[PDB]
């Protein structure tokens, strides 16, 4: 309780899985919450799964659509006041090996995945900076900007970029005095309705040779190091990576 | 608050700068705490400055002394039940290059900063396995863990040990399903009193070319990544290394 | 001597700096190389001051053009015969932090350091797999795929692009027995008529605190390396990143 | 032929296996060698079974024997003249658990993979500083200094205190301008008459979950890196680590 009090934070494809549970926990703890998804369908009803309009609230936005993310931030101060925390957690994942990738792929997944992040970190540090908001900027990554997977080239390459990237950011903002911090989250495997919906996944990413643990996660894993990072416990971590993995990158 | 509650923890050096502020949130979060050094004028002091007997205790103990390690469980489960919660943070430094270091300083400095976290997290894994206590081992490590200090031959041996060391008995951990987490942290510069007595030495870590932030960090700083990682928030974080530097390794 | 023999090269970039003394080593190894560069003015100058035709020839490509790639390859192996070793070192740089990052500066640094690293690598494993020629792919990066510069977020985002995708690659070929390595290269500060040109730039690069040998590399400090993984000697070596840095990075 | 003209090696542990491989290819790159073990029946004959005398002798020697680090350096400087390069190669396993481990098996374990290469570090910068001799400290490390295994717990502590200990040696003679450099080698498994011995072993260690190409190495694999290292074609590196493990570490 009150970890985030007086935050304002932005989460991309927050109406689902792990962005749905940082959105859950962001409002447990205090803070208020804009949630995106490229789809209509499901955003307001995702928001009214966890609280009310003064608490969270949803906006319709493809990540990939730079324009958009203008009027993200203007409709979240206009509901909340000034943003201080961004988690970009809006990802896809395309199923092929670097040799098999398509142009078409490469372009859609970099898109979404690097594009995106990269166009919601430059806005934040702009409209974060200088505020005395205590502003974290929280790029979602994953496993895969540590090690590669044979069968998600794309995504490899989108996961190493918002890694490094984020160091980048990290750095001139601690030497500009901006008062915002940059950090990656790589969660390893977590169950979702999504994975559950793909036969025999959770239990090949289970395998102890995947997974140590023997079991994949759950969206509240990483929504938890999600608060801490967006919180004041947290002021003093900048350009680093935030594994939680179930022992996957240990071996 | 109730971050912890239920948790039982041991703190190595618990009485000075980054492990009695661990201490501090641990006892504010609900965990009992037993704290240790290896001199006993300051620990009842640095119990009593935190909280009552029935929150924390002190026990005399050079982390060194292997034996010292099973009377001091023992103790700990006297007081408060069952240990849940190790953190390994007694360490030492010995200023001097490879080149330079004295036999008899590498013997002392291993036998604090290596040995003892080795007797620590054995000890802890066989008596913190399969009790249903969500058991963690918190292997306090610095940035010398991840990079190079000319002039900290022996700590960087020590803390690229402990950095792998614990990855090793995570995996074991994991994959004999024993409810014992094992990860490290990594602090950069952080002021405590000891720092403050060094003529120089904040403003010599706090170099843009070193500390990106242009200050160094204190000790709740600490605390907070180990409040994180002692609770069930981070029950799928292990094998880990957990960094919290004013961005000193991200360039 | 003779430490690629039989081996057929294409160097992207290979007219200038780093590029040029990877073609010459090559070369004097017994390698056939084909290098590239966007303009052709350069190209047969610099193929001509390493060797005849018969051992090296120049072919205008910018490593941005996807169709472009086929056709390099084609030449190639009209001229040399089939292709065994690519080095994918053609990129550029922006002097922008991340926050000042033009979105037309981020399209076209990504379009010639990530896409075409992509296009080449993903032609090339199609092109060299199965044919037992010991092929290597390798991918150019920098210390900036591992740590980050303030004053490159776009170059940064793109080396850790190229970082994790090459582990990918490695990986897909590696268990689809294709007979294909990839590997990264990680050149610190290296002095070249570029770096001469810009004033003050090489003893800011030689200050302690960034490279610690106090002076920056040559470029057949970086030729040295790409031999050792061009050749059947690497064999064994994939998916790994091989760093020559003065320092920089051990810090 | 001729890569390391004018060099003088010791390599510890050098009779077998790996460390006798190097041994073979740096007599043949022109390197004069002195070779150890703790045990003296194998060593004339393995030196024998490489090249004459004024190529390569053999100096009995326990790697954990302090002392007889000097009685080495003299008997290979009066042999040769002046030691340019060390090979630290001299290691030992414990098949092991951290909670498994005796305090004898740590202590042992930790005084040939750990103090002797400290010992040898040491010595090396001392003697072979400031003699313009292109000098180079190769410390062998494994995969083991980069992830953990469940059942090399010590083995992962010796391995991890290498790796960060030989990059605070680097910078140190970075910084001093001493002409000496330190870098790690990393094998992944390696085929030996050891592992031959060893029933399941090699099938274990090549399966695809382990390594990515599906066997393991050879011997030369690691020479070959070593010679790279010992010469001066890689005269701007210091401080990195060299990593030959068939993609084991990339997954
Ligand atoms: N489920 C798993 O095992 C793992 C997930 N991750 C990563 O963690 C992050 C979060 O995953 P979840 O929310 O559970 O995903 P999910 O797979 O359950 O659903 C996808 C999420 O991304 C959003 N999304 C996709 N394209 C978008 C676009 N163009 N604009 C805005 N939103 C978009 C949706 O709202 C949705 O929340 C992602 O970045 C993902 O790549 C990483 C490793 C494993
Ligand atoms: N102050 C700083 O800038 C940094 C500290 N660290 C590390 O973080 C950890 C904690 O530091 P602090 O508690 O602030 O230390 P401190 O320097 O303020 O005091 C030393 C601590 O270690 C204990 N200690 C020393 N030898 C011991 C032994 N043989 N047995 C039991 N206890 C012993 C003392 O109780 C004391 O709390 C250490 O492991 C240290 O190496 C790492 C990077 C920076
Ligand atoms: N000079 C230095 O200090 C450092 C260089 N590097 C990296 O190493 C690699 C090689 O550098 P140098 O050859 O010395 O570069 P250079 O700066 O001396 O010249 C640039 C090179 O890239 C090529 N190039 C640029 N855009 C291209 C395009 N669209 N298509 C084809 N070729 C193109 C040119 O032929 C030229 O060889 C690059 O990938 C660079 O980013 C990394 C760290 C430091
Ligand atoms: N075979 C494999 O799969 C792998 C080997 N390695 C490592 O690479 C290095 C070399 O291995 P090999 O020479 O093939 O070993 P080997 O297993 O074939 O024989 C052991 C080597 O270490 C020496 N040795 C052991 N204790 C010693 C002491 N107290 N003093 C001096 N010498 C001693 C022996 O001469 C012998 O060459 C070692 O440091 C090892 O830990 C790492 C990963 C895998
Ligand atoms: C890495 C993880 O998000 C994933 C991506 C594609 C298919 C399955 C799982
Ligand atoms: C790494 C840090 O704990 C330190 C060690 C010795 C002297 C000053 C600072
Ligand atoms: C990283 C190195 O290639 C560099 C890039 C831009 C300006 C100077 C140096
Ligand atoms: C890591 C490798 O050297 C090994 C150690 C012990 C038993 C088998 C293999
Ligand atoms: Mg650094
Ligand atoms: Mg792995």
């Amino acid at each position: 309780s009150n970890r985030l009090d007086g935050k304002v934070a932005i989460i991309t494809g927050g109406t689902l899985g792990i962005g749905l549970a940082i959105a859950t926990k962001f409002v447990e703890e205090g803070a208020k919450v804009m949630i995106t998804d490229r789809h209509s369908d499901v955003g307001e009803k995702a928001a009214k799964s966890v609280g009310t309009p003064d608490q969270i609230q949803f906006f319709q936005h493809d990540s990939s659509d730079e324009d958009g993310w203008t009027k993200l931030f203007d409709a979240t101060e206009k509901a909340f006041g000034p943003v201080s925390t961004l988690v970009n957690n809006a990802g896809i994942a395309v199923n092929k090996s670097v040799e098999e990738t398509t142009t078409a792929e490469w372009r859609k997944l970099l898109a979404v995945n690097l594009d995106g992040v990269f166009f919601g970190t430059r806005l934040g540090i702009q409209r974060m900076k200088n505020k005395g908001l205590g502003a974290s900027i929280i790029n979602m990554s994953s496993i895969e900007g540590f090690v590669g997977d044979p069968s998600l080239g794309a995504y490899n390459a989108s996961k190493g970029a918002v890694r490094i990237m984020s160091k980048s950011a990290a750095l001139d903002c601690a030497l500009k005095d901006y008062d915002v911090r940059v950090n990656t989250v790589h969660p390893g495997y977590i169950k979702t309705p999504l994975v559950d919906d793909l036969p025999g996944a959770e239990e090949a990413m289970s395998q102890r040779t995947k997974t140590p643990m023997g079991h994949i996660g759950e969206p509240n894993d990483i929504a938890y190091i999600c608060v801490y990072l967006a919180s004041n416990e947290s002021k003093f971590a900048t350009g680093s990576e935030f594994v939680v993995d179930g022992g996957y990158t240990a071996q």
